[PDB]
């Protein structure tokens, strides 16, 4: 039924570069393969120190789950990165379709994750007669660097905002960026479609830079 | 640990009005009071129907959860209203924290039904220069219907979505009229969020500030 399925769709790390975040219960990386680990922390007085209490891998296109504790009772030390995955013993091998409701909550946490660094890539950047703009793989996120110093903010939750170069925000003028604003988001938008004709699996068209700052 | 917890925080039916839900293996219901009541149903033989399986019952703030499993392997038939079964035992009172594990699906399919409701209910409607705008009680929820015939669809989980004045979905944004679209869009989602902003300030416990409409239909 519509109930034994997770409610994120699978993540995907499409065009992701290697990233380490760290908050202070969790260690979470985008590996050179594609793959997410997250490392989640628990700290043990008996040791000191954040131990790694479990760890979730999921792969790129978010189809594939292993999860375990490692030496439970007390994982593992926190190190520079995350572990070496150690070849699985099956039960601890699960897939998007079947993953059980009880492990959703850290897939999700994933999903969060990468949502995070999808909103922070620049999948088309564009340099207007005003300013740098960047179009992100969330197709949703956007900004733009004015050359004289302002910022326009886009995201899904808030619309456009716009500030000085120190980060108040800006009014006349504003509605002159705004709609300079509106304008590249668009254009990046149209070049994102239009470039999707010439994606083959060998060869791509993202991310993409068009322009350059003037002088 | 922290991460073996329900994957949903806990629901509410804030200002959300009475509905019925039916799919092929639930009913799903916001009642009057702002209860959320899901019926599992299951086919059977027996009686040549569909039956009421179980029922899970979910408070308004979402902390209380009962779960009953009425008539068990024959089950009640389905009614058009959902009865308030007695509950066998005390032990089939759980709040939010408690609720165990073999129950999460129920109450996290609860949680996205309510999610879905919410996603369907207007909070601040505006009336633009160029179309009606609705910003729906989740926030994030948001579509224009365009006097001029255009549409223009906001969701978290399908991104932008733009139909042309011939109810036909948008590519590409190449003439002046989708790209007037989607900076309308924006404008105007800005607004209903500055809107519902600025409304809270007014909100007490006695006095409402949703659903709003502003202007009216030209």
């Amino acid at each position: 039924s519509h109930m034994d399925r997770i409610s994120v769709p699978p993540l995907n790390t499409k065009r992701l570069l290697p990233t380490r975040y760290k908050t202070k219960n969790a260690i979470m990386s985008i590996l050179r393969n594609g793959e997410v680990v997250l490392e989640f922390l628990k700290f043990r007085p008996t040791y000191n120190e954040d131990r790694i209490n479990d760890i979730c891998r999921i792969s790129d296109d978010g189809q594939r789950i292993i999860i375990y504790q490692p030496d439970p009772g007390r994982g593992l030390p926190v190190r520079e990165q995350p572990p070496d995955l150690q070849i699985p013993s099956g039960d601890c091998v699960y897939n998007y379709d079947n993953l059980p409701s009880k492990h959703w909550k850290k897939y999700i946490y994933g999903a969060r994750f990468v949502g995070l660094v999808k909103s922070k890539t620049p999948k088309v950047t564009y340099f207007s007669t005003l300013g740098k703009c960047q179009l992100m793989e969330t197709m949703t996120d956007f900004e733009i660097r004015f050359y004289s110093g302002a910022k326009l903010l886009k995201t899904p939750s808030e619309g456009l905002k716009v500030y000085d170069r120190n980060g108040m925000l800006l009014c006349s003028e504003s509605r002159s960026l705004i709609e300079h604003g509106n304008e590249c988001f668009t254009h990046c938008v149209n070049i994102s479609n239009a470039l999707e004709v010439a994606q083959t699996k060998d060869n791509s068209c993202f991310p993409v830079t068009i322009g350059r700052r003037p002088i």
